[PDB]
RNA sequence: UGUACAUA
């Protein structure tokens, strides 16, 4: 069966100044309909609050299926932004339940993160009970990692120890996940010190896997931008003397420059002198690295000027053979700019 | 010349 004819002329342009109320037992139809329900969110703000109640009161029959429906779910989630808080608090008691389930739902975990976003404090933390158990679940699922990960940005971080707890012994395998990596970084920003040096902890048992993997490297280059100087300095150590193999690998080259970018003046200077202060051909090697010429660059614009002036002396020599390197040409095109 | 992060 198709669309109704009110849906269809709506659709084909014969309504152009169509109102909500119009829409009188055909709310969730074009609620399911893509260009019924972009009507329904023009319409509820700027609408009046008597608009609103009819347009909630069907829509709250059906609100389960709408929550998890690829057009319903925007109304949803426009009444947990513009509705009024008893509105706001009746949607709560249709998730009450139901959290887990609309959280791994591509749809439902789009409405999940709306009233996370919306509701008082108490109401977060109903949502946030639900998933205590099923954390390890949520966080490496498709949509239910967005759910957590917006648990953790906007819940008060007392109601988030159950994460915490859930991720000991799991740290390496979330942190080279490709959803549970997000999560790590969430809570790495937004949890209390005593829950993230447990995180942090299991992490430094792990730190050179996670510095050449695909997931992992970004939660290395997290703390190295973001987290306490005595963290930077022992990821720092598992560099040190492995700059020329790390630059030329595609993800832990990354790490390389934000180590350089981040360290300690000291810790600086012994990273970039370790490529250029002895008589090898390190520099030259990273120079024509597809990768390792980007670190080389980081060192040139981080370096201080003694250890400029040694970057400099390595690398004029080869300046007129680079323009032909495939990679090598852009190092002496930084240097001509 | 270089890697993740989702709906019409």
């Amino acid at each position: 069966s198709g669309r109704s004819r009110l849906l269809e002329d709506f659709r084909n342009q014969r309504y152009p100044n169509l109102q909500l109320r119009d829409l009188a037992n055909h709310i969730v139809e074009f609620s399911q309909d893509q260009h019924g329900s972009r009507f329904i969110q023009q319409k509820l703000e700027r609408a009046t609050a008597a608009e609103k109640q009819m347009v909630f009161s069907e829509i709250l029959a059906a609100a389960y299926s709408l929550m998890t429906d690829v057009f319903g779910n925007y109304v949803i989630q426009k009444f947990f932004e513009f509705g009024t808080p008893e509105q706001k608090n009746t949607l709560g008691m249709q998730v009450k339940g139901h959290v887990l389930q609309l959280a791994l739902q591509m749809y439902g975990c789009r409405v999940i993160q709306k009233a996370l976003e919306s509701i008082s404090p108490e109401q977060q933390q109903e949502i946030v009970h639900e998933l205590d158990g099923h954390v390890l679940k949520c966080v490496k699922d498709q949509n239910g990692n967005h759910v957590v990960q917006k648990c953790i940005e906007c819940v008060d971080p007392v109601a988030l120890q159950f994460i915490i707890n859930a991720f000991k012994g799991q740290v390496y395998s979330l942190s080279t996940h490709p959803y549970g990596c997000r999560v790590i970084q969430r809570i790495l920003e937004h949890c209390t010190a005593e829950q993230t040096t447990p995180i942090l902890d299991e992490l430094h048992e792990h730190t050179e896997q996670l510095i050449q993997d695909q997931y992992g490297n970004y939660v290395i280059q997290h703390v190295l931008e973001h987290g306490k100087q005595e963290d930077k300095s022992i990821l720092i150590n598992s560099v040190r003397g492995k700059v020329l193999v790390l630059s030329q690998h595609k993800f832990a080259s990354n790490v390389v420059e934000k180590c350089v970018t981040h360290a300690t003046r000291g810790e600086r200077t012994g990273l970039i002198d370790e490529v250029c202060t002895f008589n090898d051909n390190a520099l030259h090697v990273m120079m024509k690295d597809q990768y390792a010429n980007y670190v080389v660059q980081k060192m040139i614009d981080v370096s201080e000027p003694t250890q400029l002036k040694k970057l400099m002396t390595k690398i004029r020599p080869h300046m007129a053979a680079l323009r032909k390197y495939t990679y090598g040409k852009h190092i002496n095109a930084k240097l001509e700019k």
